[PDB]
C-alpha cells in the first residue's frame, strides 16, 4: 500500500491519509510506502509563501510512519501517467491519496488513471476545522499572518522554526530551502536546545526575513548547533525606535511580558 | 547556608551544588539546609518527560548530605520574591543555587534580588561531561532514547527503575509522573530486598500507560507486595511482534552472557 502527497508540514488531514495507509496495510498483511514529492508546482510559479518546513525534516517526520522515499517534483512532471506507474507503481494495488490528486504531463495523471490501470484507490477527504478544509496553504497563511495560536488546531501541533545558529540573541539560519516567513514582530517561543534542554525565549522577526531569539534564562554559546523553536504567541508588532534606550525599554519589556505569559501558561493546568 | 532546587536525579551538578554548600557551611560555621521544590515548573506542560524519580526517592538520597526539605511547588509559585524570602529564608545569611535560579510569581525573583536583602549568593556552574552540560532533561531524554549505558557519565550511577511487586515482577512506580524508558528489552540488576542482589532481564511495553516486568534470574520466591530497586544497565533489543517463548530464551542467553564476561573481567 502507498500514500502519495506533498505533505508539507505533514499536517492533520496529511496525518488522516498516512494513518488510512497503515490501516489498509494491516487489513491486507502488506507493507507501506510513502512517496512524497519534493514540490508542489506552485513552489514554481508566482508568489509562492514558502514551504512549511525543510522537505528534509518532512522526510522525518513521514519515516515515522513508513518507508519514506522523495520523488523529484521537476523530473516526474514530465513522464506521462503510464511512465509514471511503470517507473513507481509495480505490484500496489492500492494506493492513497489527497482531494485533487495529480501527476504526470500536464497534471494529465489522476485517481481515475491508477484504477483504470488495476491501481485501487483511495481519495481522502480533507479535514475540516473550523469550518475550514485543512490545508497547507491555509496553514501558511496563518503563519504569514502571524496567527501562531490558531496553527495547532490545523497543523497538529505549534508551527516551528529551525535552523543553525549564525542582549546575547541567536540568530537563526534556515536554510536555503524557499520557507514561509512569519509577520514581522516579536513572538513567545519554547526553545528546543542541543541537550535536550527546552528553554522559553523572545523571538524578533524583522525585514529577506531574520529570525533573532533571545533565550530566557540560559547562557552559552550555540554557534554552529541546530535549534528548535516552536511559535507559541505573537506578542506585538513590529516598532521602530528613534533611540538605543528606547529599545532597551522595549525588550526588557518583551522579556517581562514574556515571563507573565509563561507564568500564565504554566497556571492554566489547574 | 541554604541549597535551593529542584535537584530531580541528584545528579553530578546537584552534587556539586550540595558539595559546595557544605564546604560554605563549614568556612562560615554555620548549619546546612537543602530546599528541595517538588516540581519544575516544566513538569506542568503537556510534553514534560517526567522526573527521574519520585520526591520521596530524591529526598532520601540530599538527605545523605544534609537536612531536605521540601518546598511544595503549589504553595511558592503565587509568592512574590519578598514574600518568599520572608517566608523561607528568615535569618538565612547565604544560599547555594545554580546559574539562573528564579522564584517567585513570573519568576521575579533572582540571585540579585536575594543580594539586595542582605542575603549572600553562591551561584555554582553547570558541571560539563563530554561537551554537554549535566542536566535532568539531559538524563531524561537519554532515558527516553533507552541509551542507558550513556547514564552513569551524567547521573553518576545507573538509573533506576523503583516500586512495589516468565513468571515476572510487575513494578508498580506510584502515581508521579515519571520517565519512561524506550520500549524493549533491558538487562537490569535487581536489588532485592534483605541486601540480596540478582539480575534480571526487563520489558517495557504498553497497557498511553507503560509497563515495566522484569524476569529475575536465579530467584523463584516472587516478592509479591514487596519493595524492588532495579539498575538498568544495558538497553539488549527493541520491542518486537507463539515463539514469545522463542524470543524470551533468546534474550535470557544474552544476558548470562554479558553476566560471564563482566565476571571474566573479575
Amino acid at each position: 500500500v502507498v500514500s502519495i502527497g506533498v505533505f508539507d508540514g505533514v499536517h492533520i488531514g496529511h496525518q488522516k491519509v498516512l494513518r488510512t495507509m497503515k490501516e489498509i496495510a494491516f487489513f491486507r498483511k502488506d507493507d507501506s510506502l510513502i512517496y512524497t514529492i519534493s514540490y508542489p508546482p506552485e513552489y514554481f510559479l508566482p508568489d509562492f509563501p514558502g514551504l512549511l518546513m525543510t522537505v528534509e525534516s518532512r522526510v522525518e517526520m513521514l519515516s515515522r510512519y513508513a518507508r519514506t522515499v522523495v520523488l523529484d517534483f521537476f523530473r516526474i512532471k514530465d513522464l506521462t501517467p503510464e511512465g509514471f506507474v511503470e517507473r513507481y507503481l509495480s505490484g500496489v494495488s492500492a494506493v492513497v491519496v489527497g482531494r485533487d490528486f495529480r501527476f504526470g504531463k500536464n497534471a494529465s495523471g489522476n485517481a481515475s488513471f491508477l484504477r483504470k490501470k488495476g491501481v485501487e484507490v483511495y481519495e481522502i477527504e480533507d479535514v475540516v476545522v473550523q469550518g475550514k478544509r485543512v490545508s497547507s496553504s491555509l496553514i501558511r497563511n496563518l503563519v504569514q499572518e502571524g496567527r501562531v495560536e490558531e496553527i495547532p488546531a490545523y497543523l497538529g501541533r505549534y508551527f516551528e522554526i529551525e535552523g543553525i545558529v549564525h542582549f546575547p540573541t541567536a540568530n537563526i539560519d534556515r536554510g536555503n530551502e524557499k520557507l514561509v516567513d512569519l509577520k514581522r514582530g516579536v513572538y513567545l517561543v519554547r526553545v528546543h536546545l542541543p541537550d535536550g534542554k527546552k528553554k522559553f525565549g523572545v523571538m524578533n522577526v524583522g525585514f529577506n526575513v531574520k529570525y533573532e531569539v533571545y533565550i530566557l534564562d540560559f547562557e552559552g554559546d550555540l554557534y554552529g548547533q541546530r535549534l528548535k523553536l516552536e511559535v507559541l504567541k505573537f506578542m506585538r508588532d513590529e516598532k521602530k525606535f528613534d533611540s538605543i534606550e528606547e529599545l532597551k525599554a522595549a525588550i526588557d519589556q518583551d522579556v517581562k511580558s514574556a515571563r507573565n505569559m509563561i507564568d500564565d501558561i504554566i497556571n492554566s493546568k489547574f
